């Protein structure tokens, strides 16, 4: 009851985790709401919670005009699910531009040429695929869309990313939850979710060919690949899709908090600061126990160096 926050259904495992660990070591009660990166987005800028979280990273312009800080916190997996006969967890490969042509609407059954041409091991059946999507505006359909934009020419010119994209076809599922329980239960479906919904679903997640060429499962190794060489310290707006790296899984994002720049309660600023503070001193076991990639020791002293300077009372004092 002490701070609120709302947003990314992304990050809140690890959140709720930190959180439970939090008030255990004695810190304030955190209450996070997983209502969807555009949720959460509003609702701190209606000054209706302390801070949102976002997978999705404003731009400098658009933090200046709202008088947000930003800064990362996690890195996270988004990984395919699929609901296909005969077909385990981590068997089927997929890639970019057939994930793309998948979503096109232009892949319509599970034995097409384009997906059986990844899968010589694989039995496939015929079986309609079933698109899942998120209806609600959603950082995990940002890095989904920006990450298809890079692979997928068509999609890029006629869908194009954002939290929110006018999507060839789909069921519109709510959360990373909704996804993930559509595609559970309907034969032929695909969808995307945050890794930690897969492993806690037993979901059939699929493999994917990188821009290298080497099939990579999603797993902490790969996920860990996918975010190296990130320039944080030129800009916390990082887009870690589709990176080069040889072990790079494709759909990869860091997920960011937002909070006020000029703290009406210095107060309320002070604790929400506090709390991630001791989440990336005390919290890396529990990140990585969720397969989460912790931010570099490096990184982390950067963004202590950032909001003691850039988030302050309306004076300008530190809230810190
Ligand atoms: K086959």
């Amino acid at each position: 009851a002490d701070i609120t926050g709302a947003g990314s259904t992304f990050a809140m495992p690890i959140y709720t985790k930190w959180a439970a660990d939090y008030q255990q070591s004695g810190g304030a009660k955190v209450n996070y709401q997983g209502i969807g990166s555009s949720g959460g987005l509003k609702q701190i800028v209606a000054k209706t919670v302390d801070f949102a979280g976002s997978d999705a990273p404003l731009k400098d312009d658009e933090l200046a005009k709202e008088g947000l800080f930003q800064f990362p916190t996690v890195v996270g997996g988004v990984v395919p699910v699929i609901n296909v006969p005969g077909v385990k967890a981590g068997e089927l490969t997929l890639s970019g531009a057939v994930l793309g042509d998948i979503y096109l609407g232009k892949i319509k059954k599970w034995n097409d040429p384009a997906i059986a041409a990844l899968n010589p091991k694989v039995k496939l059946p015929d079986t309609d695929i079933a698109v899942v999507r998120r209806a609600d505006g959603s950082g995990t359909s940002f890095i989904w869309t920006n990450y298809l934009s890079k692979v997928n020419d068509e999609w890029k010119s006629k869908v194009g990313e954002g939290t929110t994209v006018n999507w060839p076809t789909g069921t519109g599922g709510k959360g990373n939850d909704g996804v993930a329980a559509f595609v559970q239960r309907l034969p032929g479906a695909i969808g995307y979710v945050e890794w930690a919904y897969a492993k806690k679903n037993n979901m059939v997640y699929t493999a994917l060919k990188n821009s290298t060429g080497t099939v990579v499962e999603p797993k902490t190794e790969t996920f860990k690949a996918a975010a190296a060489g990130a320039n944080w310290s030129k800009s916390f707006y990082q887009i870690l899709t589709n990176q080069p790296g040889k072990e790079a899984w494709p759909v990869v994002g860091a997920t960011f908090v937002l909070l006020h720049a000029k703290q009406d309660k210095p107060a309320q600023g002070a604790e929400t600061l506090k709390f991630f503070d001791w989440a990336f001193k005390n919290g890396a076991k529990a990140a990585d126990d969720l397969d989460y990639i912790s931010l570099p020791a490096s990184v982390e002293t950067e963004i202590r160096k950032q909001w003691k300077v850039k988030v302050t009372d309306a004076a300008g004092k530190a809230v810190a």
